[PDB]
């Protein structure tokens, strides 16, 4: 066990990272001792590495301080008019040409489609007032099947993974 947790921790500690929100998850992670915990921050610890990964590959910043709409808008030096409350997982603006992003994992093709008209839908719904202040929305949607990405190896993804869930147990 101490031999288990002692290994996760050597895989996590191995990953080089080059922003604070991708280190502070590092620091969440390396600094528990309890398995609910280890296991809680590690996973999220993957699923901010789809995002990282995601937002590389579409050409997006990623929303590291879980900005509004409203307010990555403003950052940029846009006004808008009232909006639906939408925290996506990155963005561009590009002109008048705002990509936002979205992405998340499902294992089943039926939960999939669902998810994927699920969030098509949170960013649809910013479109039409988007509009009235000259800002053309593109919204992507980056539906996965799995949790392998660029960030850590698959194999040291499934080790991390299986070694956390067996901690669970004992
Ligand atoms: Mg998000
Ligand atoms: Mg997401």
């Amino acid at each position: 066990m101490e031999e288990d947790i002692a290994c996760v921790k050597d895989l996590v500690s191995k990953y080089l990272v080059d922003n604070e929100r991708l280190s502070r998850q590092k620091l969440a992670f390396l600094v528990q001792t309890e398995p609910r915990m280890l296991l809680m921050e590690g996973l999220k610890l993957l699923s901010l590495c789809i995002e990282v990964d995601s937002c590389n590959a579409n050409g997006c910043e990623h929303n590291s301080e879980d900005k509004s709409v409203e307010r990555i808008l403003h950052d940029h030096g846009i006004l808008t008019p009232s909006l639906c409350f939408v925290v996506p997982d990155g963005y561009k603006l590009t002109g008048n040409v705002l990509i936002l992003l979205e992405c998340f994992v499902r294992s089943s093709p039926a939960n999939f489609e669902q998810k994927y008209i699920e969030d098509f839908k949170k960013l649809e719904q910013l479109k039409e007032d988007l509009k009235s202040v000259d800002i053309n929305l593109i919204p992507l949607i980056d539906g996965r099947t799995s949790f392998y990405n660029e960030q850590i190896p698959d194999w040291v993804n499934d080790k991390l993974r299986d070694t956390l869930f067996s901690l669970l147990k004992y």
